[PDB]
């Protein structure tokens, strides 16, 4: 089934992810609150694109059923944004990373020729990650760096009760779809890809 086969052909990548020098640093307590935040902020940049294209791949009427709105992060993450920054003052100061300028012009072209094969692998990137090893992150940042919970509106996923149920869920929608061969070939490549951008955030917010 899809979700197993996405699962066991990005599991290598999500092991080189965690041992990354700038996110193990950061889930260990060696950073700080201004890292975490360096990260959002670059986050919401990709999470904006990315939720360009989950919206026209879901008006396009592709997997309509698994792109919930419920799920879109980038108003949530800009509060949590002006509560860590303490003000918008953010907003002109940003800059995309060049991970971030690669990521997002991916994102781009997928919203652009609505590709529904490539913006569902990248919404089970990010999107399955969040709800999965979310609170991970949200209780790591509340424990080594005493970030108030009201700055974590991106993982607590508002609009969710029954969070393991959505998540079987989530994964029962994507083996639902349909696919063709090609079509399910060039999802697994683009998820692979998915988490060499996401891997490259961290390799520049490192730098
Ligand atoms: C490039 C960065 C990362 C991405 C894109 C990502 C993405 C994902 C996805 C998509 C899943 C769900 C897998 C499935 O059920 O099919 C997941 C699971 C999970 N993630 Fe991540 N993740 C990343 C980094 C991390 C890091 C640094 C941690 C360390 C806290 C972590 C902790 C977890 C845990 C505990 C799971 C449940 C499965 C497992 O242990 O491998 N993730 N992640």
């Amino acid at each position: 089934g899809l979700a197993v086969e996405l699962k066991q052909s990005t599991a290598q990548a999500h092991e080189k992810a965690e041992h990354s020098t700038f996110m193990s640093d950061l889930l260990k307590g060696r950073l700080g609150v201004a890292e975490f935040t360096r990260l959002q902020e670059q986050a919401w940049l990709f999470y904006t694109a990315l939720e360009q294209a989950v919206d026209a791949v879901r008006a396009s009427g592709f997997a309509e059923s698994l792109l919930d709105p419920a799920l879109n992060r980038a108003e949530v993450l800009a509060r949590d944004l002006d509560k860590l920054n303490g003000s918008s003052e953010w907003r002109s100061r940003i800059t995309a990373s060049p991970a971030v300028i690669d990521y997002v012009n991916r994102l781009e072209e997928i919203r652009d020729n609505v590709d529904g094969p490539a913006l569902v692998a990248h919404h089970y990137v990010r999107y399955l990650g969040d709800l999965s090893g979310g609170q991970v992150i949200a209780r790591m940042m509340q424990r080594h760096y005493g970030v108030d919970p009201e700055a974590l509106g991106f993982y607590h996923f508002e609009g969710i009760a029954k969070l393991k149920v959505y998540k079987d869920e989530y994964r029962e929608k994507l083996n639902n779809l349909e696919l063709s061969d090609e079509q399910r070939e060039h999802l697994l490549k683009e998820a692979t890809d998915a988490f060499v951008f996401n891997h490259q955030v961290f390799a520049d917010l490192g730098k």
